[PDB]
């Protein structure tokens, strides 16, 4: 089954006057592979797809500020929040050139780091990434008038802060295949107190969604004409019926952005890592032994 363990020694490394907490696996030298994760998550979403790199490459996945078993710092907890600590991460570390795996608001801080800084990116895996979503009608119907919601400061913090709504709620609904009790545990350990969920009340209210906020739709919408222009390896994994990205927007991508190659998980809604672990992690290390890195 399904690995529930987290066995990856701890590493603390201060950013902006910070503790960030992060996966460091895997051998010394080479390019890195640099895991991102978004909301509610940790490097924890990575623990089953980690142990298919680290045989052969160094593997470093870091918590996001308030989240995981890194510090929380009294922020609005604002995508350029995250980039800030994010930024200032990858340079605490020494990293150089790097291969970044990003998934949903990593994806938004890898693909704007990489747009910034392209000559430091030597490939990019991706999954249920972030993207304008144009209308309402763009975003799944299942979960439409929840996500509306949580785009409040009266209803959206009573279901995600005071009910802890999106790691209770969201998380099982962003996975086809049922969460054991053990994993529940790990994604609930950073949030036991309410004030400590502020992290997943702005991530959704960051969202680019019809528009708004102005500001992340325009920085997203220049990562992606990057994105289909760059001669970066991708490699796209896409699930069915997915959340943020449809089987039909996967197909079309795969054959329009340069240099990619899409990978089916199969069933998939949000966390494709926890329904696809295995193939993730395989077609990673694969895709890594054709770059050149
Ligand atoms: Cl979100």
């Amino acid at each position: 089954g399904i690995g529930t363990g987290f066995p990856f020694d701890p590493h603390y490394v201060e950013v902006l006057g910070e503790r960030m907490h992060y996966v460091d696996v895997g051998p010394r030298d080479g390019t890195p592979v640099l895991f991102l994760h978004g909301n509610p998550t940790s490097s924890y979403v990575w623990r089953n797809i980690i142990p298919h790199v680290a045989p052969t490459h160094r593997c470093i996945a870091p918590d996001l500020i308030g989240m995981g078993k890194s510090d929380k710092p009294d922020l609005g907890y604002f995508f350029d929040d995250h980039v800030r600590f994010m930024d200032a991460f990858i340079e605490a570390l020494g990293l150089e050139e790097v291969v970044l795996v990003i998934h949903d608001w990593g994806s938004a801080l890898g693909f704007h780091w990489a747009k910034r800084n392209p000559e430091r990116v030597k490939g990019i895996a991706f999954m249920e990434f972030i993207r304008p979503i144009p209308t309402w009608d763009e975003w799944p119907e299942f979960a439409r008038e929840t996500f509306q919601a949580f785009r409040t400061t009266d209803v959206g913090r009573k279901l995600i802060i005071d009910h802890n709504v999106f790691i209770e709620g969201t998380l099982l609904m962003g996975v086809v295949r049922p969460l054991t009790e053990v994993e529940m545990d790990h994604y609930r350990e950073p949030f036991l107190n309410p004030v400590d969920r502020e992290p997943l009340w702005r991530f959704p209210n960051e969202l680019p969604i019809a528009g708004e906020p102005a500001n992340i739709v325009a920085l997203v919408e220049e990562y992606m004409d990057w994105l289909h222009q760059s001669p970066v390896p991708k490699l796209l994994f896409w699930g069915t019926p997915g959340v943020l990205i449809p089987p039909a927007e996967a197909a079309r991508l795969a054959k329009s952005l340069p240099n990619c190659k899409a990978v089916d998980i199969g069933p998939g809604l949000n966390l494709l890592q926890e329904d696809n672990p295995d193939l993730i992690g395989s077609e990673i290390a694969r895709w890594l032994s054709t770059l050149e890195i």
